[PDB]
């Protein structure tokens, strides 16, 4: 997208849930300058993109069509207890078994 | 139901117990122009969806139909850490010993 | 004393403490529009079942009756190197040993 | 003690450390109308009893005789790698040899 | 580096994010009296080496020459289901093989 | 000590950053009643004694006569991802190990 402050770097954090941020990529968007087409096309591909690796796994899980409604079930549990108790499990219980990796 | 800021996206935050999220939605619901059957369907439908993994995998297991008394004490343990003492021990021990799932 | 803020929905956290909480049940019961003998009822009644499974399930361990120095005390290990230190981490073993559980 | 606030439930949260809360008991102490002997007693009976089980396990292991200044520098390791690393262990090993306990 | 309050020692905290303190390493440049060149060579030379060792490994992960954009995406993973999961899953299971270490 | 806060004993919390807790042993040195020998002396001895006991510990592994520089990127990598990737995975196994220490 590249408008000042609102996509180049409009980032989510770890603890940041993929639903606070989405905000800060909206509530920022309605400070850039910009077009309707200039907006949603950020809305698309920089979304997607510059967010919560927990949660950008997800994105490209669900995948593309997915609507903002999809990726905000699923990366609703980015967190402790929705994502972490899948993703600790997932390295812990996959290295344990490392001399055989599926 | 679509109304403003409330049912569009009232959520409910991985740290955020049953009891914060569900002022939140009752407090939104006084900035949307709703009568009183527009504020009950906006709080079965949504609630249930739009609010943390931890209740809402609460609330389906409470079985819908029960009210919202019990959706506050089931999801009360709902947690920071609270309700997960049943949430990691188990992705923890299920998937531990080989390949077996119960 | 089923009165409004005070009882009906006071309620203890799961990362908060049996302080905070005894302090919102205490602080705002001078709040509520009650006669002397209700309140009591309510310290005795509600304090323990609405609040904080951490230390509820220790309320029922220390039983009723029991000295408030008993209650906080067992109660403010709820919250990490307390109650945390012990809880899950055996809960880890308890459904490892699942073929065979005491 | 029974001075207004400031002894009879001045206590230290799980997360809140040694500091934190001595610094609540000695401040709550210049508020409370107290005797010059009265507060010296308080400093002493009240700071180990209602403090904190992770410090007051280890006043008591320090031994009582011990100065602030050893409550102190013992305690500050009160807190996550300091106090916790060493529970967390011992209690996992110890109990893991459940069949012989020392 | 040395230049005023921005490179002596602008450093990321253990938890706070590459993101939050790279600002402080950006708009301090920005605070201090320096060149243009002394700041461009300040981004590079101090940004790695004072920037938390969950990103500073990351640094090295993607091994120097990717643009800043690079630093972005991947310090992005520091944080505790991407970056932690990883130490607590890695870590954790491989001194525990300890017996052979690749 | 013995000068006014600084060095009498200045503490860091578990989570508080050697940037939380020794920036204010020196904003504080600004402010303590102290010769331009006596901070000389004081930035050396009570830096590393009164400091969480994670960083406490690594200021004096480097080994005394360090740049203090030597004991800030050195400390900034106290943390849980960091410090706590590194302890915590060798407390679990280290104990586990007890058969044989080493
Ligand atoms: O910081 P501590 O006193 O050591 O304890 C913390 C704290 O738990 P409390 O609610 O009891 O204060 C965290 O709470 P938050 O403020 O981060 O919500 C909790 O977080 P979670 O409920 O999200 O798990 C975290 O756990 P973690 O570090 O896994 O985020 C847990 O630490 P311990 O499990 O290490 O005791
Ligand atoms: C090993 C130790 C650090 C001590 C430990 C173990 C597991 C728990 C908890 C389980 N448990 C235990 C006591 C009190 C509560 C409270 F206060 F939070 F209700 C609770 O949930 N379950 C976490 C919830 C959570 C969140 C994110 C990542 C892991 C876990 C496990 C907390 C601490």
């Amino acid at each position: 997208g590249g408008s000042p402050t609102s996509i180049l770097d409009i980032r989510q954090g770890p603890k940041e849930p993929f639903r606070d941020y989405v905000d800060r990529f909206y509530k920022t968007l309605r400070a850039e300058q910009a077009s309707q087409e200039v907006k949603n096309w950020m809305t698309e591909t920089l979304l997607v993109q510059n967010a919560n690796p927990d949660c950008k796994t997800i994105l490209k899980a669900l995948g593309p069509g997915a609507t903002l409604e999809e990726m905000m079930t699923a990366c609703q549990g980015v967190g402790g207890p929705g994502h972490k108790a899948r993703v600790l499990a997932e390295a812990m219980s996959q290295v344990t078994n490392t001399a055989t990796i599926m």
